[PDB]
């Protein structure tokens, strides 16, 4: 993400060269400084989303977590019932 | 994200040409081959916002599940008390 | 994410003047166009992965309720194991 912030500082460089004296080959130098920036943005957004895998992972486990506590709760409650019938007994 | 790949592949070839025979027309067909790159990636980034929502959710379902370990850890050590305090009796 | 939907409409409407009378200056417009946009995309990419941090600490999370509703299982275990035997006893 840092490599990102400096692409975009070298491409301001070249920006700030362009806007001074114009030029084809700096018009092209800016174009080809562009591409480079994007490619830095896709492998970015690519890395995103691949992480952004945990999220589903995350997902699946709390579902699972959420059941597991509902079997526990659902056994305590019957522990409590044995105890309040064996109690009276 | 392969459509996203793709269309910075194309820019890339625009980019070739570009700097094989420099021209007018082919720095405004490189500079429209950028715009609809960067659409692109305003998508991918909207998806990736709009699916980001997934992690709010997760955390508060996380919140809820700690709550009722709370609860049941605490009526466990309940009935541990009644069950030690009954063997007296 | 609506800077960002906003800067590529305006990129778009740089590209219709550049594609209907191309010009140097235009051209250089549109560049300039292009980095201020490659920058919020930049801003946004940034954001994501700051947010991004809360999926570690989710995961961390339901790893710690993992454990906890691992013990709370046992605990239960070895009390309906008590109560069985103190029943028959
Ligand atoms: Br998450
Ligand atoms: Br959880």
């Amino acid at each position: 993400t840092e490599d990102l912030k400096y692409s975009l500082e070298r491409l301001r460089e070249i920006l700030e060269r362009l806007e001074e004296n114009p030029s084809e080959k700096q018009i092209v130098e800016a174009i080809r400084a562009i591409v480079e920036n994007n490619a830095q943005i896709v492998e970015a957004i690519r890395a995103i989303v691949e992480n952004n895998a945990q999220i589903v992972e995350n997902n699946r486990a709390i579902i699972e977590n959420n059941e597991a506590i509902g079997g526990g709760t659902k056994q305590l409650e019957e522990m409590k019932k044995q105890l309040k019938d064996l109690k009276r007994s």
